[PDB]
């Protein structure tokens, strides 16, 4: 299976570019058992609150945005058993209520899978899993605007509780650890889902792959 | 008259600071006519919108962000007059109605003259004027979220209006206008406000000025 | 109609040698010179014929040779739009050791894919919309500065306090407000310039595609 | 209680200038040494004793003179925090030729006002809580480089390839990674480095206040 990585900051435009890929590739046509490219986020693998984290993430004071907060252990096994080409089952994450669902979802061997998150270069491991590494930067204030109106209309989040829990906790660490991982990426693609030259390269190859 | 340029981004702080300045120099509990320290705000000299212009205003598609919102001839009329020492009347702004009150406000002769403004170092005629220039250097998303909050309680704006006024004409006029001219500072005060080393080393040399 | 690549970056950046790269693992350099398929052209080929004086100051490193006024854009324009037209076109051979246009030339016979490259290819309105693929390689001023030294010294003959005097000068300045505000217009960013195998395999595989229809 | 004013920056930012600049117009090179109410204490007198491997690495630009490991970090707290006692220290002195610390060495008596310069004043926690003041002399990468490639030839006798090897292999990533994230701690930042008159003034003006009462 070939692996893309995909990161870039909040808002960045990383799941849009992702969902724009797979569908000018006609992916949105084809029976999910014969998807032939998949789309993997590493937001389904957020570690479960405790009673206290997610008394604090109610009130928009827990760091969701630090590498701790994510299953890396979950991920990397994910990943691995992946690229054996095994089916695995993946969490299925609650932004509004910031916790798991008790289903889940089958992800069927494919020949292309892109795995995208903010911290998705974070880890060398998983690093090294990816034969292609894109990063979707957008302007920082860029990607607040467009934040507080998807938190807002798909997260249940209120623009006060956005607006704290941003200068707190995600900006901070998106210069401390997002940031930092720029660097390994072998493409960057500006903006992000309006980028159309951008991602019909990115398009033209998959398909390349799929021949 | 000694004159103390201040600059920098929307929101960046650039009020806050000179407010500040002048509230530990005892400024606020002196006789509007005996204050040795006066702050002058450049979107005191907005030009007066014409109907068409208005008509967009209200649906945050003018630029108030381009050299050309402002009435520079005044500024530097009113400026060179203040440096002669002589009294002046400057015009009141409403940015809950993008237009100018009938009431003007009467600036007396100051020892030290505090002027501020997104784009107070762009004419390099005014720029001569001041013997210092400070310019207040916050990152673009952190002055995003200031100008919401601002925006919302203070203009009378919408949040979606806000938004879509800023990435349209704010962010690209900051940085073709206003951060070119960040050259031109002699002292650069990060943060904004809450950076009290910073005040108090303005607030001390003036106080020297004023001995 | 041929496909136009746009491809820019500061000096030194890696675009000249990203752009060699592209068309050798496109098999380009054993093709008949009238039967290229890909060709590349470079903007400093179009840098203008220097006076008396201009000449003088170039040898002193006094001369502006980043700011757009020292380019025949006229040419540049006219030259893309007649290839884009599928016609022959003369382009002129520039000599960086003595400041001068060569007499002999380089003839570019119609060709599918062209790839111009340039610390201004995206300056002008008017040459940026006849590119369908704008790429921006993008290494560090530092590093940047750093490589234009050895290179100078060994290639162009340049002394060492001289590029450093021209640097500071002239092509640092003119970078950062005349190439820099264009990197928006860029399509895809390229980092690590020339050693980035990945990005330049991508490159090639589309163009390769391109070609095959 | 001694008043630290705290100055960081990259490689030839300025630093040293700027710090030299201030003492002179406050007067101080005619006070006596034992007199000195303001002085200054730089980062590279602390620079570690390099063992004879890594000396000889050093003599080639490859040892790390520029992650936070090749300073004495414990001398520096602990002779800072004798400063703020109000005790005269003994501080080394660093040969930048040889690549080692002097035998002879500088005493400080009880100053008013110090100023302490180094690429890594603001690294550590601890220290940075021992400056009321903080300043950052912030000059670009490539403008510094350019003056540290003019400065080492002709003061610390290195060769031109050298400089540059060891500034892309360690001066610059150390920079972006352990100093750039400091900048963020600085109250004030100081553009243009030591032509930057403006700005020295009023950090001059400052610290006569200071000593004045
Ligand atoms: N070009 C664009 N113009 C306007 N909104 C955009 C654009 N690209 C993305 N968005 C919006 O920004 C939000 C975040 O984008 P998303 O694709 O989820 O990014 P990420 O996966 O990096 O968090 C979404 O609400 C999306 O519709
Ligand atoms: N340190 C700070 N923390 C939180 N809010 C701040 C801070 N500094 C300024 N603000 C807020 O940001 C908004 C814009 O600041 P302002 O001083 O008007 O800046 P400017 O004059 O540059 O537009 C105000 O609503 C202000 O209260
Ligand atoms: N990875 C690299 N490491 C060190 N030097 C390099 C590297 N890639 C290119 N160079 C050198 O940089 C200089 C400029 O590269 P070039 O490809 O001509 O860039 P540009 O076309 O942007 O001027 C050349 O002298 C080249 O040898
Ligand atoms: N305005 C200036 N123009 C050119 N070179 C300068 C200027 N200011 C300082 N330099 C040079 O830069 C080098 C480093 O400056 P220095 O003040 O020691 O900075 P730092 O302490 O940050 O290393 C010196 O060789 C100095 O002569
Ligand atoms: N429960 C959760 C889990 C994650 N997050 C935020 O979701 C973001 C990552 O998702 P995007 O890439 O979709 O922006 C983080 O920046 C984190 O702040 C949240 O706000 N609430
Ligand atoms: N009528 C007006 C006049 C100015 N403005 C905005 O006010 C700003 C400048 O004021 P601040 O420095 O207070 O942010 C500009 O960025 C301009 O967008 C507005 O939103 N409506
Ligand atoms: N005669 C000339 C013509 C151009 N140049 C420099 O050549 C550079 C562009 O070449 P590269 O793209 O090869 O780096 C410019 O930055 C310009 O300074 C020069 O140094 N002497
Ligand atoms: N022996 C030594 C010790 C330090 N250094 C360099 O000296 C620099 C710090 O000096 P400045 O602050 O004077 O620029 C570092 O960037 C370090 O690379 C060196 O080149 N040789
Ligand atoms: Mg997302
Ligand atoms: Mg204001
Ligand atoms: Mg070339
Ligand atoms: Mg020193």
């Amino acid at each position: 299976p070939f692996l893309i990585g995909v990161s870039g900051g909040t808002a960045s435009g990383k799941s849009s570019v992702c969902a724009k890929i797979v569908q000018l590739l006609g992916q949105n046509e084809v029976d999910y058992r014969q998807k032939q490219v998949v789309i993997l986020s590493q937001d389904s693998f957020y570690r479960v609150l405790t009673s206290e984290q997610k008394a604090k993430a109610l009130k928009g004071q827990f760091n969701f945005d630090h590498p701790d907060a994510f299953d890396n252990e979950l991920i990397l096994k994910t990943l691995k058993e992946i690229t054996e080409g095994k089916t695995v089952q993946i969490p299925v994450y609650d932004f509004v209520s910031h916790s798991r669902k008790e289903e889940t979802v089958t992800v069927y061997p494919a020949d292309v899978v892109l795995f995208e998150g903010i911290l998705a270069f974070y880890s060398q491991e998983v690093r090294d899993l990816f034969q292609m590494k894109l990063f979707v930067d957008t302007d920082a204030d860029t990607r607040l605007s467009r934040r507080v109106l998807r938190d807002i209309s798909e997260r249940g989040r209120d623009l006060e509780q956005i607006l704290s829990q941003y200068i707190t906790f995600v900006k901070p660490a998106f210069e401390e650890f997002c940031l930092p991982t720029k660097k390994y990426a072998d493409v960057i693609i500006p903006r992000g889902a309006d980028n159309l030259v951008a991602i019909n390269l990115i398009v033209q190859h998959i398909q390349d792959i799929l021949n």
